[PDB]
């Protein structure tokens, strides 16, 4: 209900004291009459009133946030002199909603792109309906904080979004992909966002920092015109060798001359920034002597980057990141040929490389998947694909055909759980049993019952079980995204009480090799969950974890391995994972010590799981 960032940038004492300070500043040159856009839990307009402001108008879009600011705003005394709006700011009248026009605009309507929260249309209306007239004092002219921004660019090479964005192999377990089919990921989605400070694997400068484009949000005709200004064409020199992966964006804002605000990446500062993936080249590698080559527009609402090609010295198929990731899992395939070449020998050897009966393998997969070409590879298989989009349909057509497949040998099962034919039964069922968010998928529990009737004697439903592991972990960094930690970081406001009743249990798409945390146990079996044997499935049980190490408890990371069969098991925080993880967040971090053993009590019901410390 409440964005994770609210929580991060309550906590960043820093940005808190720079804010405060520059409103301060304008307040007291006599700025009395103040509007905040996009104000959440209402901070900004609480440091507007402390300063000596005479009103104050605080705009929210969310429910939650305008309901949360109302009951943060009260506590701290200050219901009479702030105006809390339910509105998007595009939707305030004067004088229905603001009696006059306002001396200050302060908005943290910004995201990692800056421009992505729609704070130049919002400028624009705040210019023409809500500001006073700018500078031709301070009580009589309108001013908006933050005043500027200069936004800078960076050609980076990262695998780990490389991964995301590019299929980088022509073979995956003995299939081709052919040349005829191009992947796409949606990013070719104006960008991604990415703690670019702590991405698995790190990245590479290719080129110096270049300036993308410079903003005045004080300049009304400048804003206006952003809407209709040509594409900057230009061309960065490459410094480096190595893979063009992205160019990464950042931004400093200028508060007021004293006072700037920086996302360039670092371990230091909270902020992410944004990463334009680049792909449908023919080659990837740059040297000193090439250009970078881009068109930079800010024409409806987004910072675009397009055209991005190397200045030197045929079926198209969109993916999902998940999906490209998918492709780009090589021990996953790898896996699923073994251990499917496996089942098969153990069923019918004869028609692995009746002779008109085949081994029906079933791919309940959720979205793209190959797999049903590995098994039409493997022997005499009738394989069923699982894919809805016709997009999908036609990579998969033309992947067979790479693959020396007979035309309607891979067959689709869209075009329920139910046999084969009237009188067969699967060999093998594949289900997908993790989402990418790192939880359990809704109803498998389900689906493997059904499933398990519809099974040839000796065929196996893949995933045969999976085990959950968890870690105990010290992580100040997941206890800033989760809560409010006290008074002291919002300068004296007391707002935690108040935001933390908003605290998430479970932090969903985890980057777990990227995380800034302290060990504190070895992994442990948390829980079974057994697709072919139900009655193996935890219920409800305690699990005595041994602490190798003394430090505060704050989280339980928490990811899967898949059994295919007792030797192949999938791992879902593999390096080249197509999963994210996850981990339980304690309401309260628990202190620990070396020699301790940690009871977890780990309720289990379909596919949720509880995980308390007792
Ligand atoms: C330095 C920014 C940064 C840089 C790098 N990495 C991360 C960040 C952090 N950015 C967090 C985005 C937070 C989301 S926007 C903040 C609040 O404003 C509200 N809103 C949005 C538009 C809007 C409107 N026109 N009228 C009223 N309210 C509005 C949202 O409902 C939200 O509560």
């Amino acid at each position: 209900l409440v964005e994770r960032w609210h929580f991060i940038m309550l906590n960043d004492t820093k940005r808190n004291t720079i804010y405060n300070a520059a409103i301060q500043k304008a307040v007291c040159l006599g700025s009395k009459s103040v509007l905040d856009i996009g104000a959440g839990t209402g901070i900004l307009s609480m440091f507007a009133k402390k300063a000596g402001a005479h009103s104050v108008y605080a705009c929210e879009l969310s429910k939650t946030m305008y309901e949360l600011a109302c009951d943060v705003v009260a506590a701290n005394k200050m219901e009479a002199g702030i105006k809390l709006l339910h509105t998007k700011s595009l939707d305030i009248e004067i004088p229905k909603h603001i009696p006059e026009r306002v001396s200050l605009v302060v908005t943290e309507t910004v995201d990692a792109g800056l421009f992505g929260e729609g704070i130049v249309e919002s400028l624009i209306h705040a210019w023409e309906h809500l500001l006073l007239q700018p500078k031709t004092n301070c009580e009589k002219y309108g001013k908006v904080i933050p005043a500027s921004a200069v936004i800078f660019g960076m050609a980076v090479e990262c695998a780990e979004i490389r991964r995301h964005h590019r299929v980088g192999i022509k073979d995956i377990a003995g299939i081709h992909l052919p040349t005829n089919v191009k992947f796409q990921s949606p990013a070719y989605e104006p960008y991604t966002t990415e703690k670019m400070s702590r991405v698995p694997g790190g990245y590479l400068a290719l080129t110096e920092c270049f300036e993308i484009m410079t903003v005045d949000f004080n300049n009304l005709q400048e804003l206006k015109s952003l809407a209709t200004k040509k594409p900057d064409k230009i061309g960065i020199p490459v410094i480096k060798e190595g893979i063009l992966d992205a160019i990464m964006v950042w931004f400093v804002l200028q508060l007021d001359d004293e006072h700037s605000l920086s996302t360039s990446p670092s371990e230091e500062t909270c902020w992410e920034q944004a990463v334009y993936p680049v792909q449908d080249l023919a080659d990837y590698w740059i040297k000193p002597g090439d250009h970078v080559m881009m068109e930079v527009s800010c024409q409806d609402c987004y910072l675009r980057i397009q055209s991005i090609s190397v200045l030197g010295l045929e079926q198209t198929c969109i993916l999902e990141s998940t999906e490209i990731a998918l492709l780009n899992n090589i021990p996953y395939h790898e896996g699923f040929k073994m251990a499917m070449s496996k089942v098969l020998s153990s069923l019918t050897p004869e028609k692995l490389y009746n002779i008109l009966e085949p081994f029906y393998v079933l791919d309940v997969s959720e979205g793209f998947s190959v797999l049903p070409v590995i098994a039409g590879t493997l022997g005499q298989v009738k394989p069923y694909s699982s894919v809805e989009k016709d997009q999908h349909r036609i990579a998969l057509d033309l992947i067979s055909e790479a693959n020396h497949f007979p035309k309607e040998t891979l067959e689709f099962w869209l075009r329920m759980l139910q046999r084969p034919k009237s009188d067969k039964l699967w060999s093998i069922i594949i289900l997908d049993v993790i989402e990418p968010s790192g939880l359990i998928q809704q109803e498998i529990m389900e689906k493997a019952a059904i499933s398990r009737c519809l099974l040839q004697s000796g065929g196996k439903i893949f995933p045969q079980y999976v085990l959950m592991f968890g870690l105990l972990v010290e992580s100040q960094t997941l206890l800033e995204e989760n809560a409010v930690q006290g008074t002291e970081r919002t300068l004296g406001l007391n707002i935690a009480p108040f935001i933390n009743q908003f605290q998430v249990p479970i932090r969903v798409f985890l980057d777990l090799s990227s995380l800034p945390c302290i060990p504190l146990s070895k992994p442990v079996e948390l829980l079974r969950l057994d697709l072919m044997t139900p009655y193996l499935n935890t219920s409800n049980r305690e699990v005595k974890v041994y602490v190798c190490k003394s430090g505060r408890l704050t989280a339980i990371p928490f990811w899967y391995h898949m059994y295919l069969d007792e030797e192949i098991r999938l791992d879902t925080s593999s390096e080249a994972s197509h999963w994210k993880q996850a981990a339980v967040v304690l309401d309260n971090p628990i202190q620990v010590e070396m020699g301790e053993e940690l009871v977890l009590s780990i309720q289990h019901h379909k596919s949720n799981v509880s995980i308390t410390v007792k």
